[PDB]
């Protein structure tokens, strides 16, 4: 139903255990697969996201600085979601082997 | 700049109201289960992965209710006026577990 949802049946079809919104260094993730990996759920719009390029960006460079690696998930990305498993395979794959 | 969902649990933790997370009952999956057979459900109206089926919505509130299981159902639009949201969640509390 919502991109959270089928990000975690994702997850889960991979068999990956995570924590889901989970806080880390005082930023909220979508879910978070530990040594320093999250997940993230995004979107251009909805009805009650209020917009803040800034936060956004910023939330980024600071998790990045602190050694955190986090793979934004889009919204619409997930009417592929072939292409969807491949981006949190590599990711997987990658970082935590 | 926050998910539906995480919008609700951010109120649900202002509440200090304790659940599980992308909760499975009687088969169908919702977004946040509070115990004694209550649950909140996150919707609206489309979006992007959306795909609509009503008919699998219009199944899953007739069953649960049946089963003793009372949904509340939050539409994402809903969170733009979050006080409407807050007296709603805490009406659906007082009421099922006063």
């Amino acid at each position: 139903t919502t991109p959270e949802r089928r990000v975690k049946e994702i997850l889960d079809e991979m068999d990956i255990v995570y924590f889901t919104h989970h806080v880390v260094e005082g930023w909220n993730v979508a879910f978070y697969l530990g040594k320093k990996l999250a997940i993230e759920v995004n979107g251009v719009y909805w009805a009650s996201k209020q917009k803040n390029v800034n936060k956004d960006k910023r939330k980024l460079s600071e998790l990045h600085s602190k050694g955190y690696r986090v793979l934004t998930i889009e919204d619409d990305e997930l009417n592929d979601i072939d292409k969807v498993k491949q981006q949190i395979q590599k990711f997987w794959v990658t970082h935590i082997s």
